């Protein structure tokens, strides 16, 4: 699990041999078989966070979209992530967009994808999680929670009902649910982010959640785009506080193309992730934290590949962070790297632990 060997040799060679979707599929397969490094980094108490009704032994999770179908959850904990989010899962199976649909921008340390919610569907994922449900219960009790990100089918005629089905089927199996209302790659999905129908949508979601038995009742979070107007964000903050949404995930990929991208493939359609997204997502965290008065837990995601990247989102108001794209460039060692650097920076800047640092920028 040597960071330099993966970063300088293994990964560059893998990317030379495999297109990104092939690499992704191979990585999921290897991970689910435990064929990858087991974290030697043992988490210190400084990294522990309590939010969303759970203990997280460290604040660094794997973002949705890597393990879309729930196949590699245990290998991902083994890799050192403090929590795992699977999905997005749609109600029925669907294939997603035609290939190629994932693109590498090496010069920018970025990826563009237009997968389009390729999904095994709720039923398959349900049985997959049921097969390890008790193992997960112990992991969660141990401080390693599981999130499930819910999507909707391309041809769906009623978006709210798709999400409602997801709550009923996978909600009993998840520590938290994510209503993904921010994918760049499904027609019309992102406009579920406007006020009146976001309120209608989330009201129905929360009602379905509340109808689940107490011990099987997940937290519900909303995952938003980096691409929202001031008005959108203002409206989302309002609805979230009004309905009692448990948290926000900030952010999904961007449909923007920031000035300065060098990759040959920069003009491919889809969502951009990685380094070019980093500060855009950090600023969105900062804004949503202020609009919710620091009362609504935020998971910060976008361009995290170092302890500094993570701490900047934490200080901006994130209680937890996720990464994905950094894994595709640096490989598994990046997880321990981020955790180790985060702990060092926390001591360095005088924080007793992660919890003390949450939102710290707003208190200056
Ligand atoms: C290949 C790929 C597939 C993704 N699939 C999903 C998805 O299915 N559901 C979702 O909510 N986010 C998905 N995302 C977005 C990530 O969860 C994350 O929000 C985004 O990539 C920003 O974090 P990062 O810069 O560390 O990659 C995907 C991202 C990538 C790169
Ligand atoms: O996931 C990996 N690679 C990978 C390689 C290793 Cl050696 C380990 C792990 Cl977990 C993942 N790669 C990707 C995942 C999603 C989208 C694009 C890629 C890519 O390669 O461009
Ligand atoms: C029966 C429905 C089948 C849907 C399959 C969708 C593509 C799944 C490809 C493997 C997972 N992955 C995200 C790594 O491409
Ligand atoms: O939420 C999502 C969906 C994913 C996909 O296209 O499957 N692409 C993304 O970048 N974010």
């Amino acid at each position: 699990g040597d960071e330099r060997f993966y970063a300088e040799h293994l990964m560059p060679t893998l990317q030379g041999l495999l297109d990104p979707e092939s690499a992704h599929r191979l990585a999921v397969r290897f991970t689910s078989l435990g064929l990858l490094p087991r974290a030697r980094f043992q988490d210190s108490d400084m990294l522990e966070v309590r939010v969303l009704g759970h203990k997280f032994r460290n604040p660094v999770g794997i973002a949705a979209g890597f393990d879309k179908h729930g196949e590699a959850v245990d290998g991902l904990y083994k890799m050192g992530f403090g929590f795992v989010e699977i999905g997005s899962v749609t109600p029925k199976p669907q294939e997603g967009n035609p290939r190629p649909r994932v693109f590498r921008l090496p010069e920018d340390q970025a990826v563009i994808n237009r997968y389009g919610f390729n999904s095994h569907g709720l039923s398959v994922v349900e049985h997959r999680l049921r097969a390890r449900q008790q193992k997960q219960a112990k992991l969660t009790e141990d401080g390693l929670p599981l999130g499930v990100n819910l999507g909707k089918n391309k041809t769906s005629v009623d978006a709210a009902e798709d999400y409602a089905e997801g709550v009923r089927v996978l909600g009993p199996l998840a520590d938290y649910l994510v209503v993904n209302v921010s994918s760049p790659n499904t027609a019309g999905l992102r406009s579920l982010q406007g006020k009146a129908e976001l309120r209608r949508l989330l009201t129905k979601v929360l009602q379905e959640r509340d109808g689940l038995r107490r011990v099987h009742r997940p937290a519900v979070l909303v995952k938003i785009a980096p691409d929202l107007t001031s008005q959108d964000k203002e409206d989302i903050a309002s609805v979230v506080k009004e309905l009692g949404i448990d948290g926000l995930i900030v952010t999904n990929t961007t449909v923007s193309r920031p000035a300065g991208l060098q990759g040959a493939l920069r003009s491919e359609t889809g969502g951009l992730s990685g380094k070019p997204l980093r500060d855009l997502s950090t600023q969105t965290i900062r804004e949503m934290y202020a609009l919710t008065q620091g009362r609504v837990p935020i998971i910060g995601v976008g361009g995290v590949s170092s302890g500094q990247d993570a701490l900047e989102k934490i200080r901006a108001g994130a209680s937890l962070v996720q990464l994905y794209t950094a894994l595709t460039f640096w490989g598994p060692p990046v997880v321990g790297k981020v955790k180790r650097e985060l702990e060092a920076l926390l001591k360095e800047q005088g924080f007793g632990g992660v919890t003390d640092a949450i939102g710290a920028d707003h208190r200056r």
